[PDB]
């Protein structure tokens, strides 16, 4: 009994499967987590921002 | 513990339910596939095209 949540940052996402056991924990890291990162510009050249789904995942952990 | 696979083409979609034990080889599916046909525009009457859901479902399979 898994559940999608995606972490998301403009144009790229990766798809998370939390256990639904702890969700109500996860999902309140999606809400803390996508209002410190600035606002997405073409290329993500910005140094705080990801460029590839590789690095939104690092920038999570 | 399945996964959503949206496959889709301009104003249409089908979600696809993939099992995750082949997913991998799926999604790599769904990039090579979502590049072969031309450029979506309002009727879909490009024969290379769908048209309605069904026919995107025919065009993959």
């Amino acid at each position: 009994s898994t559940r999608p949540l995606t972490l998301s940052h403009g144009s790229l996402e990766h798809v998370l499967l939390v256990p639904t056991a702890s969700f109500f924990i996860a999902s309140q890291l999606q809400e803390q987590f996508n209002k410190i990162l600035p606002e997405p510009t073409e290329g993500f050249a910005a140094d705080d921002e990801p460029t590839t789904p590789a690095e939104l995942v690092g920038k999570f952990l």
